[PDB]
This record gives structure tokens, sequence and C-alpha cells, in this order.
């Protein structure tokens, strides 16, 4: 049965995590995780989807995905690090994509994914120059704007998330642009609220 | 009749505009929207050009890169973003080339067009760095030189616009300049003054 | 019996591969698999084909492919290595067509052996120049366009599938591209999205 | 016997640690003492381990660190300093590695191989800037981590240790701050005792 | 004798050691090298083996291999010098095949051979460029995976003896790779540690 393989799968994942969990080295630990994402999602492709194996698979990529990302937060390079955290919630975002429609449960995990995260990418980025912060800022509010236009739900839920996030990422700016003298505080003032304008409007526009 | 051919070729382009505006992925669609430029003018080329058939022309033109330009606002490369920009923007200009004398309304969508290109390459510069960012000024203050010797009209209302730009211009550089160390910022001053000069000089005289 | 030979030759095969496994020289020990993989071909086209022994024969040819690949991927020449794994995944796609209508467990060996070939040859490609690695890929997704034209099967699996080697050449690509300035970036950009459209098209056309 | 060898090896250790340090060049210094390490650690990995052994390269290896980490104080660039530290301090944690087991003996060695390295680290990060200070400070929070991840001991003692460093840590971090505004004191405040937390997570655990 | 001929055979490689490292032209040095190594294994296979000339021959191939590899640091071209390193390795791995049994000392023979040509090749790829530099890597690590499978002992030693080759080979990429950039950062880093990774797997595979 598809329900059977679906659960051989989840055993074999939590497995191979406590695999990597008991690997003593950060570096080489993401890219196992990494490539355990990419078997489970290979493996997901390979069968048909149904409404109960959705859960399942959406544990199984939950799972991975917190992991790899507390990792990411446990040592290496600052810019790699971003870059693979934007990449794990690429990955989230392709399966979106693949298993169609979403229930209450998927639009949760989803969202828990998603903030998981923002809150390392804000964490992570505390610790860069001005120019790579306001880059990075700018291709998370893009980042977000895709993941909002691909899931589906209802606007008014979509519309606090999007809120909370953004209350997040105006608190850490707020604090951050202290430091960069007041005319470049002009500059990357109207460029990330401008960014955060056209998020709403194009999220606003796909809750209608 | 080629006017009927023209408002065909309109109701296509409209078609793949929504067609490209739900594609979900902005480096996919970009290059979509620059390929359907490019079979516009191809289109345009092939029949002969009348009164009547310039101002429909010039509307699919301005829709097509208007929503190109504002999809290089949400997403990618930095620099490849302002080259495709620029690019966008010496299309126009070839297309104005082939169109040969324009009017009114031609001479005010040339110069939005031209507008928000403008706007564009300024809100993607503030994130370079200081001699990426200094070329893409001189870059685009050679680009306006270049269109406003193209473009023919009465010398006061070219005389305004250029005076608008060179605001814009101007604003978003004494800004910037406040980041650089006092006599990079005399370096880089001197530079982009003498631009700024050598441009109005040239359009002074093309005005004739 | 029919079925007899195939177990017999079964058993050969594996003897023979590790007889090859115990070879300690990797240059002859793929040029021997390949070998194998001929006489094994050789004698499925002298027996006629019938559905019990279609499986066995695609375990078979299973087993040499993925043993061949992985012999590629431990050392030797890179664009030697990648002409390798292209002509294994020919002569697989050679044997689809020679066995003609295939059920789920043959599209899944097949599908299979695909992804291995895949991830062997991108693995392998990383480490080329900008030409040579486009060309790779090129040529990777005509060979994905054209085992897929051979295959049958429903639209939604394809479609999935498809998707999902999509998805990796992506990811390869676009960790690529970073490295060969902003220029060769819209060229090589512009070829390979026009290039995967063009499969998507083809593969959507066959799924009809 | 081993035992000869190891004390022949210690003999002449030390008398290439005198030749080194009558050498009058620190840059000169620090590297023959990392080939030093490197040749010991060679030899150690040459020959099987034995519980009696095991002093004695403990000891060689803490003379030789010992040594190294004090030239480190004595002049050169700050960052290449902070960074020789630490790959002493990594080859110490392969070497506990390599050993496996540890006694109290060598559990008191390899803990002032580690107070040493953060002394000098602390000591010599007083001169950085804001954001390379705070990337050394979690650099070497991570490193910790691993370090007594790899470890092994009885909990009370690895707690106690903890709460040393964790002390000396807070220290220095306490007096630094005061220098960095209201806002970036926030920020770095947050990410210093979030990263705090984590250790005294992983390490607690690791203790169980 | 047997034994009085190989001692012969000793005394005049010695000699002809000496004329050549009274050359003075480093290019004709090592050509001479590699040519007495070739006379020297073509009077090694002339004769039966013995227990009691296996210890005086592998002293003569060690003597002329640490030669030859300490003039390939002394000068020339660096890609001809780390090819001619990868020579004098296959050459030892192919007498060790020949030979057969290898008892402890030859063991260590053979290790000390292999941490030469291996700190030669590193110090050597410094100075290449980058996908130069990573393809002798996976060559190098190619090139230990078939001297391990080659060579036989105690699984213990073994699996030092690679632990230690693998951190020196560590230390190397993790200095280098921070000049690629944070992308082909990700890529290389994910090839090298799958290529270590597959090399530990074959290894520990051939100890069981
Ligand atoms: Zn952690
Ligand atoms: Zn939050
Ligand atoms: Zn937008
Ligand atoms: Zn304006
Ligand atoms: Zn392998
Ligand atoms: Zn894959
Ligand atoms: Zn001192
Ligand atoms: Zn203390
Ligand atoms: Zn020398
Ligand atoms: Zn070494």
């Amino acid at each position: 049965n598809t329900v059977e393989k679906v659960l051989k799968v989840k055993e074999e994942a939590e497995k191979r995590i406590a695999e990597i969990e008991k690997l003593e080295n950060i570096e080489e630990a993401v890219l196992k995780l990494l490539e355990l994402l990419d078997e489970v999602i290979h493996e997901a492709a390979l069968l048909p989807i149904t409404p109960e194996t959705k859960l399942i698979w959406w544990e199984i990529i939950e799972a991975i995905a917190l992991a790899a990302l507390h990792k990411l937060l446990d040592g290496g390079n600052i810019e790699v690090n971003i870059l693979l955290a934007l990449r794990i919630l690429e990955k989230a975002i392709n399966f979106l994509k693949m298993v169609g429609m979403v229930g209450e449960k998927e639009f949760e995990i989803a969202v828990k994914i998603l903030e998981a995260a923002l809150h390392v990418v804000l964490t992570l980025s505390r610790l860069l120059n001005e120019l790579e912060f306001v880059k990075v800022l700018v291709e998370f509010i893009n980042l977000i704007a895709k993941f909002f236009k691909v899931l589906k739900g209802e606007p008014e839920k979509k519309k606090r998330v999007l809120l909370k996030l953004l209350e997040d990422i105006k608190k850490v700016f707020e604090l951050w642009i202290t430091r960069v003298n007041p005319e470049q505080q002009i500059l990357f003032t109207e460029l990330v609220y401008s960014a955060i304008e056209d998020l709403k409007k194009h999220t606003l526009e796909v809750l209608g």
C-alpha cells in the first residue's frame, strides 16, 4: 500500500536524521540533511499524491527542514548559511507546488517552516555588512512574495501571517538602521519600505 | 487592412502579458517579456507605418516595457537587472528610430518609459558598490544623451524633461556620495558633474 | 524454458559484476561493464520478449547501469566520463525501444536509471569550463526529451518526473551561473531557459 | 617497544621547541610550531595508542600548543593570529577524536589547552571592529560546543568548566558592549545570549 | 646470491642518486630519478621476491621516491610537477601490487611515501586556479582510494592513516575555499564532501 511506503520513508528519514545529528561536524551535516530532503522529494514525486499521504509527507519535510535550519544556526560561514536557508525554503516551495491544494494543517506546517527560515536569516544577517544586509532583506521579501503567490488559503489568515512577518522584518531593520549615517538611512529606508509596499500589493491582489 | 492587424497584435500581446504575469517565476518572466517585445517589433517592421497605427504600436510597446521594468524590480541579480533595464531602453530607442516622426502622445509615452527605466535603475543601483554605482550612473547619462539625440520635439519640452531627469539623478547621487570618504568624494563629484554638463551641452545643441 | 535462460543470464551477469568490482582499476572496469551490458542486450534481442521476462531483463539492466554510473563517479577524465554516462543512458533508451510497452515497475526502474545518470552528469560537470558546461546541459536536456518521447506512461506521472528533473537542473545551473559575468549570464540564461521551455512543450504534447 | 619511541619523539619535540624559541622572528616561529605539531600527530597516528603512551602524547601536544599560543600573543596580524589559535584548537580536538577515551589527567590537559586558547582569543579580539569581534565570539562558542561534544567525562566537571568559560566570555562581552550605541547593544546582546543558551542546551544534552 | 644482487642494486642506486643530486638542473634531475626508479623496478621484476629482499627493495624505492618528490618541490611547472608526483605514487602502487603481502615495516614505508606525495601535491596546488585545484583534489582522493584498495593491513591502522590524510586535505581545502564566492563555495563543498564520503565508504568496506 502507498501509506505503508510513506511511513517506511518516514522511519528511514528519522533514522538518518539521528545518524546525522550524531556527526559532530556541522558543515558536513547540513549537506547530508539537504541530500536527505532531495531523496525524500524524489520518492514523493515517484508515487501519486493522495489526501491521506499529504500530511505524512509534510511531517517528513518539516522534520528535515527544521533540523537543517537549526544546524545552520550552529556554525559556518554567514553568507553560505543564509544562501542555504533560502535554498531550503525554495525546496519547500517547490514541494508546495508539486502537492497542489493544501488544507489547514499543511498551511500551518508551511507557515512554521517559513517563520523558522525567517528567524534564522535575520539572526545570521545581524552580522553582515550594510549592502549585504539590505540585499538579503530584499531577497527574502521577494521570496515571501513567491511563497504567498504559490500557497493558497483564506485571505484573512494569509493577511495575518504576512503582517506578523512584516513586523519581524521591520523590528530587525529599525534596530539595524541606526548605524549607517543619516543619508544612507534615508536611501535604505526608501528602498526597504517600497519593497514592503510592493509585497503588500502583490499578496493582496493574490488574495482577491 | 493594417489597423485590424495591429489591433489583433495588441490583443495577442495583452493575452501573452497575462500569461506571463501568471508564471510565478520572475527570472523566466522578464525573458519572456523581452521575447514578446522582440516579436512585436518584428511585426511592426513587417508592415509599413502610418499615422493611425503609430499610437497603437506605442501603446503595445509601452505596456510590454512597463510590465518588464516592474518585473525587474521584483527580484533577481542586481547587475543583470540593470543591464536588462538598459536593454529595454535601447529597444525602445531603436523602435523610435524605426518610427521616425513622433507627435505629442508618442513623446509622452516615450518620456514615461524613460522615467520608469530611470527610477528602476536608481532603485537597483542603491545596492551596488562604489565603482559599479558610478559606472551605472555614467552609462545611463550617456543613454539619456542618445535618447534625446534620436527623439525629436519642441526644445522647451525636452529641456524641462531633461531638467527633471537631472534632478532625479542629482538627488540620488547627493544622498549616495556621503559614504565614500572626502577624496573619493571630490573624484566622483568632478566626474559626474562633468558628465552632466556634457549631457546638457549635447542636448542643447540638439535642440537647435 | 525462456525464464530459466533469463535467470541464468542474470546469475552470470551478477558474477561478472562481482569480478569487475574486484578489478582495482576503474578505467578498465567501466569498459568491461559496458561490454557486459552489450552482451546482455544481444542476449535479450536473441530471445522473444514476454511480460514475465521483462521485469528480469530490467533488473539486469538496472544493476549493470547503476554499477557503471557509480564507477564513472570513481575517477578518470571528466569529459570521457560524461560521454560514457550519456552512452549508458542511450543504451537504456534503445532497450526501452526494443521492449516496447512498459508497466509501473519498469517505469520506476527507467526513471531511476535516468535520475542516477543526471546526478552523475551534474556532479562531473561542476568541474568543466563555461562553454563545456552549457553544452553538456543542453545535450542532456535533448536526451531527456528523447527519453520521454520513447517512454510511454500516464501524463501526470511523467509531468511530475519532468518537473523534478527540471528543478534539479535549475538548482545546479543557478548555483553555477554566478561566476560568468553579467553579460554571459544573460546569454546563457536565455539559451538554457529556451531549451527548458522547448522541452516542456515537446513533453507535454507527447503526454496528450 | 612503543614507549621508548614516544620518549624519543618527546626529546626531539623539546629540542625543536628550544630551536624555534631561539628564532627571533615570531611569524616564522608559529608556522614552525604548527609544522612540528603536525609531525607529532602524524607520528602518533603511525603507531597504535595504548593507555601508558596517551599521557606522554598529551604532554608533548600540550607543550607545543601552549608555546604556539603564547607566540601568537607576541605580535603579528590580529585576524591571522585569531585564525591560527582556532586551528591549533581544532588540531587538539582532532587528536582528542583519534585518541578516544580520555582520563582525568588528559581531561585536565585538554581543558588547559582550551582555556589558554580562549584567553588568547579574547585578548586579541579586544582590538577588532564590532562585526569582526561578534563574529569571533560566535565562532568560538561553536568551537566550544564541538570540543565538548567530542570530549567525554563526568557531567558535573564539564558543567563547571562550561560555566567558567561562559563567565570569561560574558565578562569580556559586557565590558566591550558599552561602545556600540543602545540599538546595536540590543541586537548583539540578543544574538550572543541566544548563542550561549544554545551552547548550554547542547552541552547539557550531551552530558545526559 | 639474490641478497648480494639486491645490495648491489642498492649501492649503484645510491651512487646514481648522488650523481643526480649534483646535476644543478632540476628539470633533468626529476626525469633521471624517474628513469632510475624504472630501472630498479625492472630489476626487481627480474628476480623472484623473498621476505628478506622485500625490505631492501622497499628502502631503495623509498629513497628514490623521496628524492624525486623533494626535487619536484624545487622548481618547474606546477601542473607538470603535480602530474609527476601522481606518477611516482602510481609506480609505488604498481610495485605494491607486484610485491604482494606487506608487513609492518613495508606498511610504514608506503604510508610515508603516500604522505610525502600528498604534502607535495597540496603545496603545489596552492598556486592553481579554482577548477584545476578542485580537479587535483578529486584526482588525489581517487588515488588514495586505489592505494588503500591495493595495500593490505589491519583495519584500525588503515583507518587512522585515512583519517589523518582526510584531516590534511580538509585543512587545505577549508583554508582555500574562502576565495571562491558563496555559490561556488556551496558547489565545491558538495562535490568534495561527497568524494570524501565515498572514499570513506570504499576503504571501510575494504577493511571488513
Ligand atoms: Zn544549535
Ligand atoms: Zn515572529
Ligand atoms: Zn513587484
Ligand atoms: Zn522623477
Ligand atoms: Zn565510488
Ligand atoms: Zn535530485
Ligand atoms: Zn610573549
Ligand atoms: Zn579563566
Ligand atoms: Zn629543495
Ligand atoms: Zn600532514
